[PDB]
């Protein structure tokens, strides 16, 4: 729905920051070694994209658990002063920030 415009907006602002790079495709198994065993649900930016590409949010609640799992996932996984750890901090407080825009 057109509804959910500004979440595309938000993602978008996401895809393109400095400290998005971490989080645009999922976690690849291969590369990140039981990553998944780790991490029950996974999540990143282009899942989240094509989700809203086909209308698959019921509500901008649901896109925002998303985000928040995204970063959840990120601190769960990566120590704090690693590269991947930072990004994820950076990310969450972008995203609270844009968030608190509209709520
Ligand atoms: C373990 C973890 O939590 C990771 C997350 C959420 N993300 C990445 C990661 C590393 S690198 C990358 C994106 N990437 C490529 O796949 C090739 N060049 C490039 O920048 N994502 C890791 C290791």
């Amino acid at each position: 729905h057109s509804d959910l415009t500004f979440c595309e907006i938000i993602l978008m602002e996401m895809e393109s920051h400095d400290a998005a790079w971490p989080f645009l495709e999922p976690v690849n198994p291969r590369l990140v070694s039981g990553y998944r065993r780790i991490i029950k649900n996974p999540m990143d930016f282009s899942t989240m994209r094509h989700r809203l590409s086909r209308g698959g949010y019921t509500s901008s609640e649901e896109f925002a658990a998303d985000a928040l799992l995204v970063f959840d996932n990120c601190q769960t996984f990566n120590e704090d002063d690693s590269e991947v750890g930072k990004a994820g901090h950076i990310m969450r407080r972008f995203f609270e920030s844009r968030w608190e825009e509209f709520y």
